[PDB]
């Protein structure tokens, strides 16, 4: 088993996962000064239906927020990519205290958390299974979430979480659009990547927003609150789950602004 733990955790990954020493590694610090405009790059256009929010899931070192993939109700656009991409799932990373959490860094900068909104290519494959190991397989938003004022946007994922206080515990979890969780201007950066975490596979397209969101200081206590043990067991806070970030390996940062 793998996990974020000195014994566990990401810098051990490579044991089991030897792709986590790979050239398309996530996530990257996104140094400014050497990213490239590409005026080819369009746009991000998001349009997720309410409707396919599906259920709420403690998965031990995390939680997920899974939605109905079965058509094309839920869909990511534009950007660098001719394919429409199905949401499938959002979660978020955090860390031990607010002074880091997110694991992509801006110039050095580290956030205090991150938002992950994840797609699949639905024009090419015909579920997340086969789309999960292909190198235009995968695409994912990520928000840098910034200490500060308390986020409204959040409340009903936080008041969700009493329900799956520790691992294996889920819950419904419907009528909800988490482009209403997405900063207001979509401006960003795109490099080929990977999963953040096992299995790490090098099949995801980044979209990483320039413009922060916010979260409070209470509200990230709320996500260090879940426990990564079962029922009955000692409570094991999940006191973070950010993976350092990786060798850009000769990879291009492009910018859309
Ligand atoms: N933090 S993150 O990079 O946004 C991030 C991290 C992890 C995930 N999880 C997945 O992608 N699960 C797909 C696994 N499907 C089973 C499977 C697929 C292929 C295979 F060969 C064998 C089994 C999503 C986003
Ligand atoms: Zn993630």
């Amino acid at each position: 088993d793998w996990g974020y733990d000195d014994k566990n955790g990401p810098e051990q990954w490579s044991k089991l996962y030897p792709i986590a020493n790979g050239n398309n590694q996530s996530p990257v610090d996104i140094k400014t000064s050497e990213t490239k405009h590409d005026t080819s790059l369009k746009p991000i256009s998001v349009s997720y239906n309410p409707a396919t929010a599906k259920e709420i899931i403690n998965v031990g070192h995390s939680f997920h927020v899974n939605f109905e993939d079965n058509d094309n109700r839920s869909v990511l656009k534009g950007g660098p990519f001719s394919d429409s991409y199905r949401l499938f799932q959002f979660h978020f990373h955090w860390g031990s205290t607010n002074e880091h959490g997110s694991e992509h860094t801006v110039d050095g900068v580290k956030y205090s958390a991150e938002l992950h909104v994840a797609h699949w290519n639905s024009a090419k494959y015909s579920s997340l299974a086969e789309a999960a190991s292909k190198a235009d397989g995968l695409a994912v938003i990520g928000v840098l979430m910034k200490v500060g004022e308390a986020n409204p946007k959040l409340q009903k994922v936080l008041d969700a979480l009493q329900a799956i206080k520790t691992k294996g515990k889920r819950a419904p979890f419907t009528n909800f659009d988490p482009s209403t969780l997405l900063p207001s201007s979509l401006d960003f950066w795109t490099y080929p990547g990977s999963l953040t975490h096992p299995p790490l596979y090098e099949s995801v397209t980044w979209i990483i927003c320039k413009e922060s969101i916010s979260v409070s200081s209470e509200q990230l206590a709320q996500f260090r609150s879940l426990l990564s043990n079962v029922e009955g067991d000692n409570a094991v806070p999940m006191q973070h789950n950010n993976r350092p970030t990786q060798p850009l390996k000769g990879r291009t940062v492009r910018a859309s602004f």
